[PDB]
């Protein structure tokens, strides 16, 4: 629920964590109705294996440090031995020991085959306040050039209108290997609710947001706070 989200953000700030990653933001997103790929934490290659055994294979491993924007992501790990070899490779890759690793992110592999990858960024405009920007999942991000733009507070009616116009302008695809407009719109309203309620959030980046008809799932999430 929400009150836990504020306490989680305030305590992260007090501890000096100004950038929260996918495992840290998962309860905050869920308290606004948004789905995140379950994401666990491994300090040891022995722990990464243990997590992988529970999740079920295949698994991904990503380095939990405030550093990467080299190595870091290891996908399609299908066996306990592959997890251990990959965990040792990233843990030992470390390349000075000055990063506070805490450990490594472990998560199940998502079915991306027939799904669209979107991106949702929230940045602050000096005049207009928080801007929600929705575009296609990819490294190149020209927000002014190729993005749907919403200003909180967003209602479902305006969210749907902005998504439809974004499809018509070819900024977002109508479908690929059928984009549920009602679900993309609902997601934008949830982002808007979160931003309205949590002005601590300086930046929010869902990269990518996976679209599989009815289900929209955030695969990686970064939350900058101050
Ligand atoms: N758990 C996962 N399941 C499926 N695909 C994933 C998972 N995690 C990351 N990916 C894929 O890895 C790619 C992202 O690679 P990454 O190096 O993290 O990009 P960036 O440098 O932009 O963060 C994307 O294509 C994404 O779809």
């Amino acid at each position: 629920m929400t009150a836990e989200a504020h306490l989680l953000l305030q305590q992260a700030i007090a501890e000096g964590a100004t950038s929260l990653d996918t495992h840290e933001v998962q309860p905050i997103l869920q308290a606004y109705g948004m789905n995140t790929l379950p994401t666990w934490i491994a300090s040891d290659s022995t722990e990464a294996v243990h997590i992988a055994e529970q999740i079920g294979y295949p698994v991904a491993l990503k380095l939990r440090s405030p550093d990467i924007p080299v190595q870091g992501v290891m996908l399609y790990l299908r066996t306990a031995n592959e997890v251990q070899q990959a965990a040792n490779a990233i843990f030992d890759r470390v390349a000075a020991p000055q990063a506070r690793v805490h450990g490594l992110l472990v998560q199940s592999m998502a079915n991306r085959a027939g799904a669209q990858e979107l991106r949702v960024v929230v940045e602050h405009d000096p005049v207009f306040g928080p801007l929600i920007m929705l575009g296609e999942g990819a490294v190149e991000w020209r927000p002014e050039d190729q993005a749907v733009v919403a200003l909180p507070p967003l209602n479902m009616n305006l969210a749907r209108y902005l998504v439809i116009q974004g499809i018509k302008s070819k900024k977002i695809r109508a479908r690929s290997a059928p984009l549920d407009v009602a679900g993309l719109s609902q997601l934008l309203v949830q982002v808007s609710n979160l931003i309205v309620d949590c002005p601590e959030i300086q930046r929010l980046d869902i990269h990518p947001l996976l679209a599989s008809g009815s289900e929209f799932t955030a695969l990686d999430v970064t939350l900058d706070i101050s």
